[PDB]
């Protein structure tokens, strides 16, 4: 997961620097993918990452722990009900949060209560509405939409990169600016064909195959089809894309 | 605007090149080339003669002087082979049943050294917010309807193998995406209400001939359209731009 993480680090986090001795709350660090590049990416800021999972938290001390990183903090919270002063933090990074939500509009008002006026919030979330591919076979198109409808049944969106923009705008912030990080693939680009189509989208699909043939959304037969179809993007003659949002927001003061 | 500067920003060809442009249609995006290029030589072609003189009023209003239209077949040039520095093909190949080969054959008349630049929509690339399920199928009309009449607004994500295909070598292709929000006003008016939005309603009497939508669900769809217009609404489109070397 961590790997995966990296194959977009250039695209999505490289332009994530914050200024020395900047007090930076992630909400939600998870296993800690984005967590161990944000704290890389910016040694001089004092970054204190929270998780409703205990378990996760654990592995996520692991990880800043094998990759020697000695400016992180961690703490389980509720992004809801922060425990945190109010103003107590000059940044707010929020990465693959907002998809796992179903008042993300509350979350980020929440998190702007522990922000002081005059910061900042930086959102990543990727939309699983932007991926196409081509050839566009059928059966891979049904296993993609599986993904889709499986999180919207465990109450998340996936389409939420797309509207980040209002999100930010209903929570109150001010010069906010979104812009999409696309990842457009082709055969001329081997490194992104391996590490992003086969070790990224199809292990990810793969992941809510059981979850469909459950939810009965999908037959065993087409679902095997359709990964080999999603394979063929990843060979010659296929092309893949995707499209993620990056939004910024500043705390009015 | 932002949609000229997006696509064509990047056109810029050196004093004196011999520039053909396949397909000028109307000359909407000779406007812009010659333009750009003030110092090319334009040869600019269309297989029809009306297009051509359309395109004549439009380079004549905006005093251009180095645009010559020639009424001319994709598959069957007049020109000698290996006699343009550049190629420009802009929305032509979506319209085509056999692209390939299209690339194949302008190819020929290009030096050797020389560039193509190709730049194509992707229909399938186009979502929005708020996602209305009538406005869905009403876009899906546009594609279902170009597909039927053997083209491709799909076309776009293919550029790459195309080109490969083609036979061109230092092949590049990025895509140029258009992402619209209440905090971009021009581009709301311009590409939403001004172009999307249109062309959409240009397949309505098509589409309800092919009984593939019916008139309540299409008017919705429009009506669903224009929320993404709107307060809390964003819109996303993405074109794909290319370009092979002889």
């Amino acid at each position: 997961l961590s790997e995966q993480a990296e194959t977009l680090e250039k695209l999505l986090h490289h332009d994530t620097v914050y200024p020395p001795g900047a007090k930076v709350l992630e909400a939600g660090c998870g296993i800690g993918a984005q967590t161990v590049i944000l704290a890389k990416n910016n040694p001089d800021a004092e970054i204190t990452s929270i998780d409703i999972s205990p378990e996760s938290l654990e592995k996520a001390r692991e990880n800043t722990e094998k990759n020697g990183i000695k400016n992180v903090k961690f703490l389980q919270a509720n992004i809801f009900s922060l425990p945190f002063e109010d103003s107590s933090f000059d940044h707010i990074f929020v990465c693959f949060v907002l998809e796992h939500l179903q008042s993300p509009e509350e979350a980020l008002k929440s998190l702007k209560k522990v922000l002081k006026p005059g910061g900042t919030i930086t959102v990543i979330e990727g939309d699983h509405g932007s991926c196409y591919f081509h050839p566009e076979g059928k059966k891979a198109i049904e296993a993609w939409n599986c993904l889709i409808r499986v999180q919207a049944y465990m109450k998340g969106n996936s389409l939420v990169g797309r509207q980040i923009y209002p999100l930010l705008q209903e929570s109150g912030f001010e010069k906010i600016r979104v812009e999409p990080r696309m990842v457009y693939i082709d055969s001329s680009k081997p490194e992104l064909v391996d590490g992003f189509i086969l070790k990224t989208i199809i292990p990810m699909v793969e992941g809510v195959k059981e979850q469909s043939l459950k939810m009965q959304i999908i037959k065993e037969e087409e679902w095997e089809k359709g990964i080999e179809e999603l394979h063929k993007t990843a060979e010659h003659g296929g092309t893949f894309c995707y499209t993620f949002f990056k939004g910024w927001g500043t705390k009015e003061g």
